[PDB]
Parts: structure tokens; C-alpha cells; sequence
């Protein structure tokens, strides 16, 4: 079941974007799929530019890997950066030039909730180390939906909060001692936040852990390879128990092992 991260496998490339619009992006599957979607449904957002609204949806993995989308959704408001997730039928994304998270229900194309993440920096205040306006990073783990951010009161250290997926209320918050701008990205596995040291290196590491159950911080040295030298997005999927990442045009996955 659950445990501490102990190993990350080699990146596997599933699709490569063919234009610069996909240099950065987010791709994802739903770890709690709901009708009409399934555990194979995949979403892809190419996130370069200033008016990002198109969300590509694929019914089957084979379509994601080789074909055109099954459907394209046009979001009612432009999206910011690479932090979005899908969870239990909704895309959760940050509005451009805002600290607002939006719940967009995919089957009805309806905005169901919006919430300012209180005190969160946005638009280049507390990005990860590559920039990209990556101030606010949503995450799904075994327990549900979270948000990773920082605030002036936390002096740029990573803050994580559990979110109610229905109405986006913050349920509980934890403050780490990890400077968000000093790490390439982060993700949560089994209630532990992990960070990646570098977005360019073939020889990066998963370098810090913060366990929300115990409050304990640790250092780690688990190898992590950025095959294409520019990882813009690194998230965990708790149904597949894999990392999903976006690395310089390439949509990649990594296997992991937990103790
Ligand atoms: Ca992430
Ligand atoms: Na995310």
C-alpha cells in the first residue's frame, strides 16, 4: 500500500509535442475516474503562451499516444502554468494572473467552485526554480486533493494545504522549511511532500521530504533523471502509483517504489 518513496525509475516517453506551444505543459489522468471517463482517459494541456484555454481529452491511452484528441474543451478563463490536476471528474486549475483555483467539471463544462488560496503568492513570487509562474501547484494523493504554494508569512517556504474537492475550502495547512524557489518541482505521496533538486540535470535527485503525519523533514538522495533537460511539471498519480512529468516537449512517466 503506502510507504516512503525509496526509488524512481527511468523516464518513459509516451508522447512528444510537435510545436513550441507544448514546450511546457501538464498531462494527467484521474485517480478517481467518474462517468463517462475511465482510468484510461487522459488530458493534455500545452501551456506556453498567454491565452491557454484548450484542454485535449483522449478516451483511450492509445489515442493519447498516437492520435488526435477525442474532444477539446475550451476553458472559460485562461489557465496559469503547469500545476493543474484532474480529480473525480473535474479539472482544478489556476486562473491566469490570479491566486484563484477553479474547479471545472469536465462532463458538463461547468465551473463548480472558485477559491482564492489565502495569502498565496502568484505570478512569479514563489515559483519553482525554473520560473514559469509555477507559484501554485495542485496535487492528488491517496487522501485526495492538495495545494502547494507559499506566502509572505512563510517567507517563501513551501506551504501545503488539504483542499475540500467540492467547494475548495482549505481543511488543514502545514508549513515546511523548504524554500519553494530552490527546488524544481514537488509532489505528495501518502501525505509526504517530496521535492526534486533540478529541472535540467540527468543526475538530479528527490532531495527533501516533509511528512505531514509526523511533522518531520528529511533529506534524500534518490536519483531522478530529466531526460530532455527541462522538466516543467512533475506530479504523482496515486491510482497508477507513478510520476507524470512534462520534460521539454515530452510527456513522460516514471515508476516508483515505496517502502
Ligand atoms: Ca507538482
Ligand atoms: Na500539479
Amino acid at each position: 500500500g503506502c510507504g516512503e518513496l525509496v526509488w524512481v525509475g527511468e523516464p518513459l516517453t509516451l508522447r512528444t509535442a510537435e510545436t513550441i506551444t507544448g514546450k511546457y505543459g501538464v498531462w494527467m489522468r484521474d485517480p478517481k475516474p467518474t462517468y463517462p471517463y475511465t482510468q484510461e482517459t487522459t488530458w493534455r494541456i500545452d501551456t506556453v503562451g498567454t491565452d491557454v484555454r484548450q484542454v485535449f481529452e483522449y478516451d483511450l491511452i492509445s489515442q493519447f499516444m498516437q492520435g488526435y484528441p477525442s474532444k477539446v474543451h475550451i476553458l472559460p478563463r485562461p489557465l496559469e502554468s503547469t500545476g493543474a490536476v484532474v480529480y473525480s471528474g473535474s479539472l482544478y486549475f489556476q486562473g491566469a494572473e490570479s491566486r484563484t483555483v477553479i474547479r471545472y467539471e469536465l462532463n458538463t463544462e461547468t465551473v463548480k467552485a472558485e477559491k482564492e488560496i489565502p495569502g498565496a503568492g502568484y505570478h512569479g513570487q514563489f515559483p519553482y526554480s525554473w520560473g514559469g509562474y509555477t507559484d501554485i501547484d495542485l496535487a492528488v494523493d491517496e487522501a485526495g486533493l492538495w495545494v502547494i504554494y507559499s506566502t509572505d508569512e512563510a517567507k517563501g517556504a513551501i506551504v501545503l494545504s488539504k483542499l475540500n474537492p467540492e467547494n475548495l475550502e482549505l481543511e488543514q495547512t502545514w508549513e515546511t522549511n523548504i524554500r519553494k524557489q530552490s527546488v524544481a518541482n514537488a509532489f505528495i505521496i501518502c501525505g509526504t511532500l517530496y521535492t526534486v533538486s533540478s529541472y535540467t540535470s540527468a543526475d538530479a535527485t528527490v532531495n527533501f521530504a516533509y511528512d505531514t503525519g509526523t511533522g518531520i523533514s528529511k533529506t534524500l538522495t534518490i536519483p531522478f533523471k530529466n531526460r530532455y533537460k527541462y522538466s516543467s511539471m512533475i506530479d504523482y498519480n496515486p491510482l497508477e502509483k507513478k510520476l507524470f512529468a512534462w520534460d521539454n516537449l515530452n510527456m513522460v512517466t516514471y515508476d516508483i517504489k515505496l517502502s
